């Protein structure tokens, strides 16, 4: 599905064009060689040329496989890594680990294997690579290639860059298009916000707050921002596409009025991880309802509609009686000062609704005014049925604690205190975050689950920042554009674009 001339668009620039990039990019190990997807691949490719560095990459890979193995197979896996990497005369022996550190972990196998056993060793490895190996890579041709990729990442994005297919949902104050990148063939979802509506409504600050919150969070369970451009009539937001429906449709139309507890377990586990990634940026969501939980092609879920999200400054509280009738925590209803607690109250509502088939404070077959449902959220205690195990009852009651100070997860521990609840006793988060627990429902691919000033010029420049670094690099990799274009010379020789003699 790539454009006819895609190899011309993503054609590498001559390395001489990247001198300004070379002079300004910060040379941080974690960023260049790990966080940035393409940088990490280029650094690992550099270690393949050095015979002595190959073993360190293979070792860290095998440790990544160990962390995720299930407990009934860590003994044999822990042994396999020992006799291949940590024995003295091994085929691929690691030396910078230290004979004292291997002798310390060698006898740590004698005890109940830990999922994070090799954390000490792996960190000692990163210690070594941060030093000489990293500074050599900086003076290698692979880093010159990295600069070429950054030069492309930085190119301007416009209406031409994309290709709008038929609608993909709609909104009153903002359309939702399809937008596909012509050059790579990658699908997205556009959140077109026209300028005329926002200008007169005076919400420019709330459209920026949403764009920036989406830009900073990078989670497997929240919709990610990939591009932000302005067109001749609107400001656009290119986000992750979900073609699997929303959780409300699957609770009430697809499944019984509700789900099996084990199936609600899976979705709650992913939502919790989604909320945890937002809380790392000390950003609160406050819009947690079944409709905003979306399923993708594979069956996993992401949180959507961050328009009511707000980034709390560390150590401070905010006020705001916002949200949706029936999913607002008591501290929000009372217009008090709150932090992240509204999001754990929401999680309680979602787990309950998934298991029971109705809201904890409103019956599915009940007609109640918006004044009584609120009184219930503030006064009455919810009730449970035989659909809930004792574990399920517990976590819901603790999350639905009226007093936000005794509410589960609203302590100094954070989301960790929630992953520890007996409700998730049979859940292995390491494997869930690695994405190798099969979802309980897989959507069929063929399914369909449904005028100018100057003060605006400065606001538009702050919004239309262009492509987002990590999502863009991931796109290049997924579409195999990196595999095809990332071509060096025969027998480790400098290609033309990387030779400063003849441009
Ligand atoms: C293929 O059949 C499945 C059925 C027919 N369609 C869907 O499930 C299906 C499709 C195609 N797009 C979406 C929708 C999305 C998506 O995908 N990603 C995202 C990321 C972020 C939002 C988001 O913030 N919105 C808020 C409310 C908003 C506010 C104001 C204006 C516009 C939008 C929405 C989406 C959905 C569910």
């Amino acid at each position: 599905g790539k454009s006819k001339k895609w190899k011309e668009i993503l054609k590498f620039p001559h390395i001489s064009q990247c001198e300004d990039l070379r002079r300004t990019i910060d040379r941080d190990y974690c960023s260049l060689c790990d966080k940035q997807p393409i940088g990490r691949l280029l650094f690992r490719q550099f270690c393949e040329t050095r015979p002595g560095l190959e073993c360190y990459i293979q070792f860290l890979d095998s440790v990544a496989e160990y962390e995720v193995t299930p407990d009934e197979k860590l003994g044999e896996k822990g042994k396999e890594i020992m006799t291949k990497y940590l024995t003295p005369k091994s085929p691929v022996f690691i030396a910078q680990v230290g004979q004292d550190l291997v002798s310390q972990t060698e006898e740590k196998l004698l005890q109940k294997p830990c999922k994070e056993l090799f954390s000490a060793c792996a960190q000692s490895v990163h210690e070594y690579l941060r030093g000489e190996p990293f500074h050599e890579y900086l003076d290698s041709m692979f880093f010159d290639r990295f600069l070429q990729w950054k030069w492309l990442e930085r190119q301007p994005v416009t209406k031409n860059t994309f290709r709008q297919y038929r609608v993909l949902g709609k909104g009153g104050f903002g359309e939702v298009c399809a937008c596909q990148v012509r050059a790579t063939g990658k699908m997205y979802a556009c959140k077109r916000l026209e300028k005329k509506r926002i200008k007169k409504r005076k919400g420019e600050s709330m459209a920026l707050n949403e764009k920036q919150i989406l830009e900073k969070v990078n989670s497997q369970f929240v919709v990610n921002l990939a591009y932000a451009y302005e067109t001749k009539d609107a400001l656009c937001l290119v986000l992750t596409i979900m073609n699997g429906g929303d959780l409300k449709f699957h609770i009430y139309n697809m499944g019984n009025p509700g789900f099996e507890e084990e199936r609600a377990l899976f979705y709650a586990a992913e939502i919790l991880c989604g909320l945890e990634d937002l809380h790392r940026e000390n950003t609160v969501y406050r819009n947690l309802k079944p409709e905003n939980i979306l399923l993708d092609d594979y069956g996993h879920i992401r949180i959507s509609d961050l328009g009511l999200a707000v980034k709390i400054p560390e150590g401070d509280l905010i006020r705001g009686r916002v949200g949706t009738v029936g999913y607002m925590a008591p501290e929000v209803l009372n217009n008090q000062r709150y932090g992240l607690s509204p999001d754990y109250w929401g999680l309680g509502c979602l787990i309950y609704e998934m298991i029971e088939g109705q809201s904890p404070f409103r019956g599915r077959k009940e007609k109640v005014k918006r004044e009584e449902v609120d009184r219930r959220v503030l006064e009455t205690e919810e009730v449970y049925s035989h659909k809930f195990s004792e574990e399920a009852k517990s976590i819901c009651k603790m999350l639905l604690t009226k007093d936000a100070k005794q509410r589960l997860g609203c302590q100094e521990e954070g989301a960790a205190e929630v992953k520890r609840h007996p409700f998730f006793r049979n859940m292995n988060f390491k494997r869930l975050e690695a994405g190798m627990l099969d979802p309980p429902f897989v959507p069929d691919p063929r399914a369909v689950y449904c005028n100018l000033d100057h003060t605006d010029d400065d606001f538009y420049s702050k919004f239309s920042t262009g492509s987002v670094s990590i999502p863009w690099q991931n796109e290049m990799i997924e579409t195999e554009c990196f595999k095809e274009l990332n071509v060096f010379g025969p027998n480790g020789t400098l290609p033309p674009d990387l030779n400063r003699n003849h441009p």
